[PDB]
Order: structure tokens, then sequence, then C-alpha cells
């Protein structure tokens, strides 16, 4: 699809079999997931914001599919303000920004 | 023009006498610009991310030229890393997400 912003770009992801929402957010180097559980081995990470850095749970190799669009990539877990799909993913798809 | 997210979104903007790079942010609601003694009245502000929250100066109707498109509008000025072009103006100069 064509996405605007004058409204926040949500839009509905499915994880592990779940539905949630998830921010397109392209000044997001990585996409940051509130917490869940996950399977599987993980690396404890830290990640840095705007508001200094947090401590994320690391998973690699994760499929979401955003909009009905397939990705297989890195999603961390932590205590993020919203969930975000960040430029990791936002490639996987297809995402430009076009003006 | 189109953009990939490869690498990060960054774009030469103007503001008054400086030129900037700034991150044209999907995930951002405002424009955050980093600290700048810009003229005129004000208001703080608490504004929320990763890492928790920063203390901004929030001006408005100030005009911002990004990549030689006009945009006028909110600003908001403080201590963030990066600066961040938000759906505020990303809006005004057309710009979309598409996949
Ligand atoms: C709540 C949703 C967002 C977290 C809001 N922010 C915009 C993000 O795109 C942010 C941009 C960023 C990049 C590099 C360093 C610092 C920040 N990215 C990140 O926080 C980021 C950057 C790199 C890697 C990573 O894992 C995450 S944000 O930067 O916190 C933000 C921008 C405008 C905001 C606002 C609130 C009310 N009105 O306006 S809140």
């Amino acid at each position: 699809p064509q996405i605007t912003l004058w409204k926040r770009p949500l839009v509905t992801i499915r994880i592990g079999g779940q539905l949630k929402e998830a921010l397109l957010d392209t000044g997001a180097d990585d996409t940051v997931l509130e917490e869940m559980n996950l399977p599987g081995k993980w690396k404890p990470k830290m990640i840095g914001g705007i508001g200094g850095f947090i401590k994320v749970r690391q998973y690699d190799q994760i499929p979401i599919e955003i909009c009905g669009h397939k990705a297989i990539g890195t999603v961390l877990v932590g205590p993020t303000p919203v969930n975000i799909i960040g430029r990791n993913l936002l490639t996987q798809i297809g995402c430009t920004l076009n003006f």
C-alpha cells in the first residue's frame, strides 16, 4: 500500500500466531517489541533512543508478517514505549519513503 | 525522490542560517531538533521514547526547508542525539511510505 502520515502509520503484524499493532518507524534501526514471550535462544543487547539506553533481548530469524508481507529477521524485545517496526524489516518488505 | 531504508534516511534541512542533517522519521509525531537558540515564543514539553523522556522547547510556525520543499510548523528543540523530521512536516513535503 501507500501510507500517508497525517495519522500514525500503525499496522497489524502477525508473530508467533499472535496479532499485534506496530508502528512503521523509519527512524528506528531495529524492530523493537514490548515485553512478550518468544521461543529459542536470545542474546542480551543494549540499544539507545531519545531518552538513553535500555536492555533488550535479541531474537534472530523471527518471522513477522507485516500488512501481509513476510519478513524473517531480528526482533528486539524490551521496554519500548510502543511496538516499532524498524529499518531491518522495513527493507525486507520493500518499504520506501517517497516525496 | 524515492528513499530506500538500507541506511538511515538522512536528508539536508535548512532552518534559517543553519543547514543540518535530519532523519525522515515516520515514528516521530513531531519534529525534534538538536539544541539551538531559535527566536520567538515557546513552551516546555516532555517527550518520551526509547530510554525515557527528554525535555524540549516547542516552537510553532517555524519554516524549515527539506530538500528544497517548503514546510512550516511545530519544532521541538532539545537534547536529542539526532535531528528528526516528524510527521507534522513530512506530510507538508508530500512524503509517504510505500511497499
Ligand atoms: C515512541 C516511538 C518512537 C520510539 C519515537 N521516537 C522516534 C524513533 O524513530 C527514534 C528516533 C531516534 C533515532 C536515533 C536516536 C534517537 C531517536 N528511534 C529510536 O528510538 C531508535 C533509533 C535507533 C535504533 C533503535 O532501536 C531505536 S522518538 O525519537 O523518541 C520521538 C520523536 C518525536 C517524538 C514526539 C513525541 C511527541 N511529539 O513528538 S518521540
